[PDB]
RNA sequence: UCUUGAAGCAGCUUCCAG
């Protein structure tokens, strides 16, 4: 059924930023001589009308009665032109306060359909690498990663890396109240506050990427190489074992590189050091000489065939393996700091990765990590490495731009018709 | 039917060769 915005009553999703835009009453309003669009007014005003038809039936009411109340001024506006003229009037303090409700609203990570049609339009966290490599849409007009991985290595962090802080699994959808054409969402955060008031991001907080390789999902069999490699870290945890357990595969998630010497999109881990030999160019020379410091975190974990069920860290040490710095990762990451640093006006970001192996017929039925419970069709988690991310400002903001420009580029060729005036955009 | 090329959201997936 045609989802239209501006009514009076799956198909959810179909209520899109791009179907508000491509709508017939905004191209009647556009198709005025005054009218020239700006960013993030638009998104805002489009913000509005996504509300007020799904704020209702999503339960919280709180993003229109904000833009009615604090906005409009008690006025409960209908059109387009009126939207818009209200939304361009807006302080940042304002635009900031309606994508905190945006993301509160959104609080469920991908279950709504309103995250659908809120994504489109938005260069997200995962689409930012594809945008700055200036690729080709951003307006378009399955769990096997959220409870296999996200899940495990969630619940790992939060029983095992900060059971003593308060912490926050489930966050929103981010939209960037300076621009409104970046969208992020957090995989997990811990060390946080909340006002009153709701969620706060404080400066004393680590934010976390949950990605896990499954490439060395190994079984518990003689046989196996990647079984007989982690049995020796297991029983002797060390850089030299780190090692023999990645390179136990044919495509390992480590790589050499000589002096600064350049990567490949190869995998997320990076190492220069001698003992791990195995056999825009400017921009990635600047990130490299920033994460080449800080070591990765490495978490062995207790088998749960051995310790009665109960998964905890039997041993952690230090790997020099840092962050490829031309992997996507690196670039989702970048997205993610930016706009934590909006919402604020700072957090050390890291990506977490686990590694598991297949679950035995000899492995409990009921295992438990740390104090919570693990699912019995999951495979059971071995190991957790913690990778620290850092963002040089020169190479952020040089990246931020380029995806700017592409989305500037992208949105006045997919809609002629809008007069966009992107000079009030060029602030961010 | 597998491993070595390449390509994209994490494993798979989409085009090959031997």
């Amino acid at each position: 059924t045609p989802a239209d915005l501006f009514s009076e009553d799956a198909v959810l999703a179909s209520l899109s930023f791009s179907k508000f835009l491509k709508h017939a009453k905004v191209r009647d309003w556009c198709a005025q001589a005054k009218i020239q669009p700006s960013m993030p007014a638009l998104r805002m005003a489009y913000n509005y009308f996504l509300f007020s038809k799904v704020g209702e039936f999503i339960g919280s009411e709180d993003v229109c009665n904000f833009f009615v109340d604090r906005v409009f001024g008690g006025v409960r506006l209908l059109d387009v032109a009126s939207v818009y003229a209200a939304c361009s009037q807006m302080n940042a303090h304002q635009r900031h306060h309606i994508c905190c409700l945006v993301e509160r609203a959104t609080s469920s990570q991908s279950l709504n359909p309103v995250w659908d049609a809120l994504r489109d339009g938005i260069i997200s966290s995962s689409k930012f690498h594809w945008a700055v490599k200036q690729q080709n849409k951003i307006f378009s007009p399955p769990l096997a990663f959220g409870l296999r991985c996200e899940e495990v290595v969630k619940t790992l962090l939060a029983t095992l890396l900060h059971p003593d802080e308060t912490n926050c699994l489930d966050y929103g959808f981010m939209q960037s109240p300076q621009n409104g054409i970046f969208g992020v969402s957090l995989d997990f955060a811990a060390n946080v506050k909340t006002d009153t008031g709701r969620l706060q991001f404080d400066p004393n907080c680590k934010v976390y990427s949950i990605k896990c390789r499954f490439k060395y999902t190994f079984a518990k069999m003689e046989c196996d190489p990647i079984y007989a490699a982690y049995q020796r870290l297991y029983e002797a945890p060390g850089k030299l074992a780190l090692k023999d357990f990645f390179y136990s595969i044919s495509k390992p998630a480590v790589e050499y590189v000589g002096l600064g010497k350049l990567p490949s999109e190869s995998d997320y881990l990076v190492a220069y050091d001698q003992e791990w030999e195995a056999c825009l160019h400017n921009l990635i020379r600047e990130c490299i000489l920033h994460n080449s410091t800080t070591e990765s975190d490495v978490y062995v974990l207790t088998d749960p065939q051995d310790t009665r069920g109960q998964i905890s860290i039997k041993a952690r040490f230090k790997a020099n393996l840092f962050v490829n710095v031309r992997h996507s990762y690196f670039y989702q990451v970048l997205l993610q700091s930016s706009i934590v640093e909006e919402y604020i006006g700072s957090p050390k970001y890291y990506i977490a990765t686990g590694f598991f192996r297949k679950r035995g017929y000899q492995d409990p039925v009921n295992c438990t990590i740390g104090g919570d419970a693990l699912d019995p069709h999951v495979e059971i988690p071995t190991l957790l490495i913690v990778t620290p991310v850092y963002f040089p400002r020169g190479a952020k903001h040089r990246l931020l731009h380029q995806a700017a420009n592409f989305w500037s580029r992208s949105a006045k060729d997919t809609f002629p018709y809008i007069k966009w005036d992107f000079s009030y955009l060029s602030a961010n």
